[PDB]
């Protein structure tokens, strides 16, 4: 949890325009960045808040910046560039807001404004959304190659901004088709040298709870054998989404809705044999951004969640207007929304009939539990990890080079305080010790974890968060490096201007 | 959580019967007896396990026997006797066993075999168990005095073993009425001295989910103005319960069963207006025997609860034969049992429909939420406040006389290993603090509160717990006395007899 009050309110320089740069910045370091730390740290976020006197309303509206800090020999430069999405250049050109964005109608066609997060397919680097534009970037120069449309490829709406990567580089991903979800795999680079993106196939497909309502999907769970969705009461009315929108004047918010009763419907699928596991996992309503970790135990499935507790959609209370309210106020609308809390459910495989009535999980280690009901729905109960008062444990990040889809101990994640970004995390999900590092009117960003080269153990690494610190007598934003076993400061990394909110992102080895 | 196996078996003696004594016992002092501890700790459980040849076989079936433990002036002396039930003197008399136990058909009329709790009406003290019947015993003597059936006074059939009772000496408590759930009230001793069971009344009714079928119902929440009901889906089917029971063999155990649909509805009444509240709290399914406390905080209740993950009843693991089982097979049936866990519900008094489809709990301290729905359920999640695998917080305690029904901090509880009782606990319930005492081979009992006569602060005393030692080079008991504030250990006092399991008890002062 937080130990801290933002009075001063510095928290709005998160959602203020600021302007790119023509080259990289030196960042003034203080302390030591590793010798062993060589790569970029890349970016997304909102960049651009407003096209004139236009506002853009939502979080996840304004413009896409992609950011990046590269490290070499003790050194770094920061650099940022607008991505030259449709809905930036239209905007330059018409000197207007001419795309809808997710909570922004443009008064006088979807959305491919790029600002959430970052991943390789093949040789190549796509910034990304939630749609089915995704817009192919220069690691290096920050420069926009192409736009790409999905639905030339495969048969999706679009596919979240979490794709799973596997060490030979396939990629995984989950997107809504108007019904199912539909599971994408990208294959690794073959010696043809062809685009991967064009040998995209759907391997599984996952059904809907309601034919006319599909649930929002942010991300997934997958391991070496299985792959695991987690259908939320969050829907999407498509009697809404697909009628004509500058008729009714809509945004992609407005045709969000709660469904009361169903709950939250958990789904596996066999990853290699490519089917649909018919298993009714069923529990209690909340709204899930982003999986933690997803592992295999004695075919248990052990899924480790961010979740918010309540049925209302979490983004109701993410409109720009709200965020930078004064502190008190910012509290004040947090009170009714639901509570995060960090949750670990498990899913057993194998399920025996003359066990009905009683608990599943037979595993010795844990207290989530799987109720065989009469009616064949599984009934789940989580084992808390973590819980404290609108104090989030959000934006996870694990080692995942060597830890995704696997056993695993910690979990590294940016705190939230009644939404504002205030702190960094690390929990031992084993123990449920956890490690905070704060200081006073400092908004970090999601950390991501770097092992050393050369680990051996989970933790052996550093973590990466970038720093908005508007107080005067200290420069605008900073680069900062923990040590992953306690988060200690390792050094930071300053410079001379403001950043934005970022949502993701990676660290690329060179 | 326990740091301990039980290879050697000892916990058996926990469920192996026992002679009374004629006088009480020297007890044998290491360490310091505090100098202020003046008075009895009275506790009961089953002592006599089998009659003859003919075995119980429940946990719950065993006949009443009520221990003493005294304090004066740094000495301690142990005494017990055999409570002269009907079902225990019938016993004797006919050489087998008599009358139907909870778990026990008797083959050839209510159980008053008072095993599991004691209490003070007026000046008198009543033994009890669940039935209609409880036993009026002398608290300095041991000697029974009096059945007393409460159908003479009130309509219900039953009342459970955990009466409040109010600083004047109101006690109040509820049973099943065959369908309502009353609240009885019993007023404190009057200048007329007529005994207070006499003014015995019914001031509250809660409804009951199923006409047919009462839930099983063990303790209730009470504050200075509310009264909290807990209906879990661990249900009475009265088909079975009315039916004859001499001609299908049947006993208690064999008319329990688990609504799979329901989950838990909780209730809440107005105390000093006595009506209901109808105001429908819903929430996933478990068991529940014991509240730990209840509290008012800005009209919201504070409701927290010792848990049971499921909903099949708990009691079916608590037969004898596998409690006397090898340790890896007591472990092995626990593996399928209802989880434990400690949890915190918030309940909101003030309910406006402007807030459907929000949460509720506006708290600023806890995670627990309260959902509004459009049919005006409220659905409830926890905040959880202890959770171990098959490690139960259990048999709660508080210091009742000044914190019971109010804001408080602290709780100690029995600490069950897979249902085996080996070691004792506190938990800071604002901060998830736990401390441990345990020791190899020792079985403890509940531990009982005692403050010390100028505490200042809520854990300002000791606590009481009877130590079941079967380990060689031991002595084969012992009453442990350990510091409320850390768990230390202050005191114990050892008896060359054995002493089985005890359920429920108190200290009364002299
Ligand atoms: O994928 C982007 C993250 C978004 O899903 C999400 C999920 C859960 C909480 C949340 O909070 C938004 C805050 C982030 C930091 C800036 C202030 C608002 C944002
Ligand atoms: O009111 C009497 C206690 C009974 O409700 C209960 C409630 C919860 C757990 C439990 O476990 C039984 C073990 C207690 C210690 C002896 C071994 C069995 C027993
Ligand atoms: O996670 C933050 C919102 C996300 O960036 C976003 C921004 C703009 C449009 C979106 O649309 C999601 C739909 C796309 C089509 C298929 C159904 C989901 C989603
Ligand atoms: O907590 C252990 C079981 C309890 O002592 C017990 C022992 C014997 C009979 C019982 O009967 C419960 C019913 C009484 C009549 C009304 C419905 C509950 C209950
Ligand atoms: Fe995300
Ligand atoms: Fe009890
Ligand atoms: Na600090
Ligand atoms: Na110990």
């Amino acid at each position: 949890s937080s130990q801290v009050e933002h009075p001063a309110g510095g928290y709005k320089k998160l959602f203020e325009t600021v302007e790119e740069l023509s080259s990289p910045l030196t960042a003034h370091v203080t302390g030591r960045i590793p010798l062993w730390l060589t790569g970029s740290l890349l970016r997304c976020g909102p960049g651009l808040f407003e096209v004139g006197s236009e506002p853009f309303y939502h979080l996840f509206d304004g413009q896409a910046l992609l950011h990046k800090f590269d490290f070499k020999e003790g050194h770094v430069t920061y650099h940022r560039r607008f991505i030259r999405t449709d809905a930036y250049v239209r905007a330059m050109t018409e000197k207007r807001i001419v795309i809808t964005e997710f909570g922004t109608c443009a008064f006088p066609e979807v959305t491919d404004n790029a600002l959430v997060n970052i991943y390789p397919v093949g040789e190549d680097y796509y910034a990304c959304t939630e749609t089915n534009f995704i817009t192919k970037v220069n690691p290096e120069t920050l420069e926009t190659i192409k736009q790409v449309d999905l639905c030339n490829y495969v048969s999706v709406n679009g596919a979240t901004a979490h794709p799973h990567i596997e060490n030979d580089g396939t990629v995984y991903n989950i997107g809504n088709c108007f019904i199912a979800y539909n599971i994408v795999k990208i294959p690794p680079l073959q010696a043809d040298k062809e685009d991967p993106i064009s040998k995209s196939e759907i391997v599984v497909q996952f059904p809907c709870s309601d034919r006319f309502k599909p649930s929002y999907v942010h991300s997934f769970g997958l391991t070496p054998n299985y792959i695991v969705f987690v259908e939320t009461p969050v829907k999407i009315n498509l009697f809404k989404f697909l009628s004509s929108w500058s008729l009714w004047g809509a945004n992609y918010m407005d045709c969000f809705e709660s469904n009361e009763t169903m709950g939250v419907w958990l789904h596996i699928a066999d990853k290699k044999r490519k089917k649909y596991i018919n298993n009714k996992y069923r529990t209690s309503p909340f709204n899930l951004f982003h999986h933690i970790n997803t592992y295999e135990d004695h075919e248990f499935l052990i899924v480790d969640l961010c979740c918010w507790k309540g049925f209302e959609f979490v983004y109701n209370y993410l409109y720009l207007a709200n965020l930078r309210e004064n502190w008190e106020e910012v509290k004040k609308n947090a009170r009714k929304a639901p509570q995060p809390e960090v949750r670990r459910y498990v899913l057993p495989l194998n399920i025996d009939k003359a066990d009905t009535g009683k608990n599943l999980v037979t595993l010795p280690n844990t207290t989530a539990t799987a109720i065989l009901c009469s009616d064949e729905t599984i009934w789940l109960e989580p084992e808390v990890l973590f819980s404290g008062p609108r104090q989030a444990f959000e934006f996870p990040q694990i080692n995942y080079q060597k830890y995704g889809g696997k056993p695993y101990t910690y979990a590294y994640g940016l705190g939230l305080n009644h939404f504002v970004p205030d702190r960094l995390c690390k929990l031992n999900v084993k123990t449920k010790e956890t490690w905070v590092w704060q200081e006073p009117d400092s908004y970090p960003s999601e950390p991501i974890f770097v092992s050393h080269p050369d680990a051996l153990e989970e933790d052996d690494g550093v973590v990466l968060s970038v720093v908005v610190s508007p107080g005067a007598g200290q420069k605008p934003a900073y680069l900062l490096i923990l040590n992953a076993k306690d988060l200690s400061e390792v050094a930071r990394a300053e410079v001379e201007i403001n950043i934005p909110v970022t949502f993701h992102g990676l660290f690329k080895k060179s």
